[PDB]
């Protein structure tokens, strides 16, 4: 029975999983949070917070090859899946490492020079531990990569596009292709004539236009701080009106992207929390503020929902995911109600329904369109692609 | 036969119109363009351009009286509207000049310093030479005050709406609520029970969701920056994107919002005309940038459309207003393909038919949704909200 490792390395820390390649399922997974800093740390299943104590990505990535050696599956990883942030234009699908994979990541890591650099660290580190294994890069843009220019184009002058590659990526790539796929079994849909739009909704939130199988159209931009508004993320801000901040307020480009990324979104409205259960619970105690970010999220939410259909032919489906998408019964309901342009019918008993649920329809019988909760599982595709690529002669 | 003389004063331009108050027709227009600078002049039915030398805005509506009074209507003029840039929170309708008006026109004035100065010394102007007639400001922003908080607030930090202001506005106002108003008459269509999208394509382009006789949404914002891409202006613009670029080329804010509002739009893309009958004899001599950008320029223009259908409890009117709303018949046609999804079908021997057909539909019978052409006319607008103001008492 061998494995696939899967590796995400963000800004702060490292999270991965170790699935079977027979059954596609978790055997182990963890988190090697606060990276680098004065207090390192990482905890498997969250059963025993382990200290590295100031070590790097390397020492880190070498500590969770050591609990794998503790459990008796070293010599069982056949497969290393990299979880990568941008792809940029060069990389339209999965591919196995080489050096010139690396080499093309490097050259496309000033369009995210956060998480990019440390995409690689974890890549190097990996290799370094895991040589003579089969290793696989993953894009959460590569599926974004089927727009038509009309729909990654900024309004900006050509030469931004054209010399410095200004232009829609969109992320959540993995979470969309993955969940459109389900979607396909799970509304009995021939995917080469479909139309379906995906609501990616977590921490990170975004929207995706899938037609016949292809994405047209998506909510996040050249970063991910374009669509809709989420945890901590401004999402659509009229740049007219950051300008006017700037020379009001005194602060510097450099003071609003920290704004706009950290200190916005539901956050920043309701000035409580990051956290919709909170959001949630304050409302109900008769909280203003947070009933205003959460009627706000909704709002924009239906807008782009609605926005993303013009690209399709027909409409279909509608697609709930992410960690919101997934648990949130009022997000869902409120969304839809308020697209009742749309033709859309609801079935609260079936979308009363918990997660536990998994693959569920939730609407009624009359409605024009299906809506539909499907749980996203990117560490699974990850695993696919890597599957696949692994029976590859390279 | 007493007449409306009604007055736009843009940053570097005086618009003036003479409107007859017993049929809302146009007796006299004109402009003093190139205000204030080295050269100065204006141009009254385009008959005559003459010279009114490095005159300011008192002189220049000075000027523009003269000629009233050359033509024997000095003493027939009742009323004077003054078209209005931004209203900011303040002013929900149109109203009849006092002392308490200009004060909180000034109050508003740092949303708009550029517009609205103007606007104001244009008051001031029409206050000193015309002191007994009643006077009136329009507001280009008072119909979007209807917007719900999760329509106009921003993801930003609260702060930023409580203690500046920042939020949603709306611009076109004036028009958006001239065309839908009209749409009842010619859809034939209950007010209080209907959901409209308008569609005002120019050389500034807005959108706007009336529902009910009511501004829900719209889809510029603080400033006329945020929304469609248009003739000069970018449109939706990620804050992401135009941070990496601020750090990368090295241009400060001051820079990007010249860039964002004088060179990008159809200008940036096509790298050729702000026009669009340019653009649309380029792409049929084979220019592809120019093909992008009108393509590009539809897809934004039909996602903003079916965005905005979101805020509608039904949809029943599509409206194309405007410079190009009401004369490009491939804009036109080439949206309404792009929202096939909403179950619209157009009739291409309606939609071939010039502006002088006026107010028309141009859908097929079997459409879900009427599509229709309605000239704005924001001077009979102005004129009718003065003229209603002239029978108060103040
Ligand atoms: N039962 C629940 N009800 C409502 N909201 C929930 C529930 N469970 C989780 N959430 C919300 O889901 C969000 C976390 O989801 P998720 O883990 O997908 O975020 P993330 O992984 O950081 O973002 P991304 O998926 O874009 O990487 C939190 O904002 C939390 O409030
Ligand atoms: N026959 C036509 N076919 C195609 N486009 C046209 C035609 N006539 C005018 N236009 C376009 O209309 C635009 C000008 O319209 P308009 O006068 O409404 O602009 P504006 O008044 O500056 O903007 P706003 O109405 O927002 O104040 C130009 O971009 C022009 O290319």
């Amino acid at each position: 029975f061998p494995v696939v490792l899967v590796i995400n390395c963000g800004s702060s820390s490292i999270k991965f999983s170790v699935l079977d390649v027979a059954t596609c399922d978790v055997l182990m997974a963890g988190i090697a949070d606060g990276m680098n800093t004065e207090n390192a740390f990482l905890s498997i299943n969250g059963d025993k917070p382990i200290n590295l104590a100031h070590s790097n990505y390397e020492d880190a990535l070498k500590a969770i090859a050591f609990e794998l050696e503790k459990r008796d599956l070293t010599d069982s990883v056949a497969l290393i899946g990299h979880r990568i942030a941008h792809g940029g234009e060069l990389f339209t699908q999965s591919v196995i490492i080489t050096d010139e994979i690396i080499d093309n990541i490097r050259r496309v890591s000033p369009l995210a020079p956060l998480h990019n650099y440390a995409n690689l660290s974890g890549i190097d580190a990996a290799r370094h531990l895991f040589p003579a294994v089969r290793q696989v890069a993953v894009f959460d843009t590569s599926f974004h990569q089927t727009l038509a220019p009309e729909a990654y184009l900024y309004g900006l002058p050509w030469e931004y596009f054209s010399s410095l590659g200004v232009r829609r990526y969109g992320f959540h790539g993995t979470s969309h292709r993955y969940v459109s796929r389900r979607a396909y079994e799970l509304l009995d849909l021939d995917e080469k004539d479909s139309g379906l739009i995906v609501a990616h909704l977590g921490n990170g939130a975004s929207i995706c236009a899938v037609r016949n199988g292809q994405s047209v159209d998506t909510s996040m931009g050249m970063t991910p701080l374009e669509g809709l508004m989420m945890g901590t993320r401004s999402g659509d801000v009229d740049f007219g009106a950051m300008a006017w901040i700037a020379k009001e307020t005194g602060q510097t480009l450099s003071d609003l992207e920290r704004v706009v990324n950290k200190e916005s979104g539901l956050l920043g409205i309701s000035g409580l929390s990051s956290d919709l259960r909170v959001l949630e619970k304050a409302w109900h105690e008769g909280h203003e503020r947070a009933r205003l970010a959460i009627k706000t999220f909704v709002h924009r939410i239906a807008r782009h929902i609605a926005g993303h259909a013009a690209s399709l032919h027909r409409l279909d489906g509608i697609i709930f995911t992410g960690g919101i998408g997934e648990n949130s019964v009022l997000i869902r309901q409120l969304v839809i109600e308020h697209l009742g342009v749309l033709g859309l019918t609801l079935d609260v008993e079936m979308n009363k329904q918990p997660n536990s649920h998994g693959e569920r329809i939730i609407s009624a019988n009359p409605s024009q369109v299906i809506c539909a909760v499907i749980p996203t599982n990117e560490e699974k595709m990850i695993a696919l692609d890597a599957i696949h690529l692994g029976n590859v002669k390279a």
